[PDB]
C-alpha cells in the first residue's frame, strides 16, 4: 500500500536528505494531499503543471522534469523520489543544484549537454510561459544559448560534461536560473 510511509523509507531518507523525521511525516500528508495513493506518474504530473500555468503548456518542460524525479525509471514518482529531489533543490549546495539541473538538461542520460537539448529545454521553458516569442535576429533562442553554451565548452567540441557545465554555471548563472 504505496499511502503508508514505512520506516524503512524514513531512515534512508534522513541519511540521504537534509529533511528530519518529523520533517518528512509532515511532508508526507501534504503528498497525500496532492497524491491520495502514493504515486504520481506523469500524466499526473503534468496536470498540476497545467494548473499553475494556465496560460502556456507546460507539458514538455513538466515531462523533463518528471523523467529526473522519477529515478528508478518506472514512470511514477514515489515519495521517496519527490522528498530527495524537494532536498536538492531546497536545500542541497551549489554541486548537488548544479548537478540535477545536469541531469535536467541531459535528456537522453548520456553524460552530454548538446546544443540541441539546451534549445529543447528552452524551447519547453517557452512553452510553458505559453509564448513562442518573435525575436529581433541576433536574440533568437538559438543564438543566445549558443554564446552561453559555447564559453561553457572549454574543449569546443559541441557537448558540456557534468564539469563544463558545473564550472560554467557557476560563472553563468542563466542557463540554471531559468529552470526555476
Ligand atoms: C511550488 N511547488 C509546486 C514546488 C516547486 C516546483 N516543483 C515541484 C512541482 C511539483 C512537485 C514538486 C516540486 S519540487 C521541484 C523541484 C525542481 C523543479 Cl525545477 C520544480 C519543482
Ligand atoms: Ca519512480
Ligand atoms: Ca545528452
Ligand atoms: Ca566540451
Amino acid at each position: 500500500k504505496n499511502s503508508k510511509l514505512k520506516q524503512d523509507t524514513i531512515d534512508r531518507l534522513t541519511t540521504d536528505t537534509y529533511f528530519t523525521e518529523k520533517e518528512i511525516r509532515q511532508w508526507h500528508k501534504g503528498f497525500l494531499k496532492d497524491c491520495p495513493n502514493g504515486l504520481l506518474t506523469e500524466q499526473g504530473f503534468i496536470k498540476i503543471y497545467k494548473q499553475f500555468f494556465p496560460d502556456g503548456d507546460p507539458s514538455k518542460f513538466a515531462s523533463l522534469v518528471f523523467r529526473v524525479f522519477d529515478e528508478n525509471n518506472d514512470g511514477a514518482i514515489e515519495f521517496e523520489e519527490f522528498i530527495r529531489a524537494l532536498s536538492i533543490t531546497s536545500r542541497g549546495n551549489l554541486d548537488e543544484k548544479l548537478h540535477w539541473a545536469f541531469r535536467l538538461y541531459d535528456v537522453d542520460n548520456d553524460g552530454y549537454i548538446t546544443r540541441e537539448e539546451m534549445y529543447n529545454i528552452v524551447d519547453a521553458i517557452y512553452q510553458m510561459v505559453g509564448q513562442q516569442p518573435q525575436t529581433e535576429d541576433e536574440n533568437t533562442p538559438q543564438k543566445r544559448v549558443d554564446k552561453i553554451f559555447d564559453q561553457m565548452d572549454k574543449n569546443h567540441d559541441d557537448r558540456l560534461t557534468l564539469e563544463e557545465f558545473r564550472e560554467g554555471s557557476k560563472a553563468d548563472p542563466r542557463m540554471v536560473q531559468a529552470l526555476s
